[PDB]
């Protein structure tokens, strides 16, 4: 059968967009359980600044605190040098970096211009790449935008390839605001695929509009084989409070079973876990 990844996001992504903050031995138990799901690769933090993302500013004693179990890759999120040495500190596997496909969301996110968001990244990722690091890019809008609107699929397709051309491994297209539908999504897919390999792309798909599903399934048809997903939808979208954020990644596994395809995770550990996040998604 055929093989498909899932990245799970919960640990970062989810309590990244939760108006609280997790104890941080609750993050620890949420992420040893995780552990135990199968998953290859598991974001387990963000070094990012406590101000701008308070939820995670216990990222250090996290990564600490956190059992390896060896057959698991714990990756990070990095936001600059600074944030790359405090990764290296905390023996983190693999790492994540992230850019916008869209100019609006980039200076009121990251605070700068597209270009020169690749510009000063281009030196972590090499810093990276030096220390035998793993990394991989995060790119948002692929779809739409809350700020500019829809985005070409040109401009994904050209800040892709410029994250691969630094060094990027993998790069994760996500449908920020959860807007996507299986023909814009499809479109972005086409014009990414003409100049990098299905093979080193994942898609991120928000089910806030009640389509990460059939986004998830389009994907496989041009040749997706990873997908992120938190597992008990943890992390809701800002833009609309309330509503549905990141896909579910049981409700992802259950569909990708009955396509034949092999995940390698455990249901019930993942079921699990979901209720865990739950007790931390509600209050
Ligand atoms: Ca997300």
């Amino acid at each position: 059968a055929e093989h498909v990844e899932i990245v799970e996001m919960a640990a970062r992504d989810g309590l990244q967009n939760e108006k609280r903050f997790v104890p941080t031995a609750d993050k620890i138990a949420l992420i040893n359980r995780l552990s135990d799901c199968g998953y290859a690769r598991i974001e387990a933090t963000s070094f990012v600044s406590p101000k701008w993302v308070p939820q995670l500013a216990d990222s250090r004693e996290v990564m600490a605190g956190i059992r390896r179990a060896d057959g698991v890759r714990y990756s990070v999120l990095v936001p600059n040098m600074k944030g790359y040495e405090a990764a290296a500190a905390a023996h983190a596997d693999e790492i994540a970096v992230f850019i916008s496909a869209s100019e609006g969301f980039s200076k009121a996110n990251i605070n700068c211009t597209i270009a020169e968001s690749i510009e000063r990244l281009s030196p972590v990722i090499g810093a990276a790449i030096n220390d035998g690091l793993a990394i991989r890019g995060y790119v948002s809008c692929v779809v739409e935008c809350p700020y500019d609107g829809p985005v070409t699929p040109q401009a994904v397709a050209s800040v892709t390839e410029q994250l691969f051309s630094l060094g990027c491994h993998e790069v994760s297209l996500g449908d920020t605001i959860g807007r996507g539908t299986p023909d814009t999504v499809a479109a972005m897919l086409d014009a990414v695929l003409a100049i990098a390999p299905a093979h080193s792309l994942a898609g991120h798909y928000h089910d806030t509009g009640g389509r990460a599903l059939d986004n998830i399934r389009v994907s496989l048809e041009k040749g997706l084989r990873v997908f992120d997903a938190s597992v008990g939808g943890l992390g809701g979208c800002p833009f609309a409070p309330g509503a549905k954020g990141n896909v579910d990644t049981v409700a992802v596994v259950e569909m990708l079973h009955e396509m034949g395809f092999e995940t390698g995770l455990d249901l019930d550990r993942l079921r699990s876990a979901g209720l865990f996040t739950q007790a931390l998604r509600q209050d």
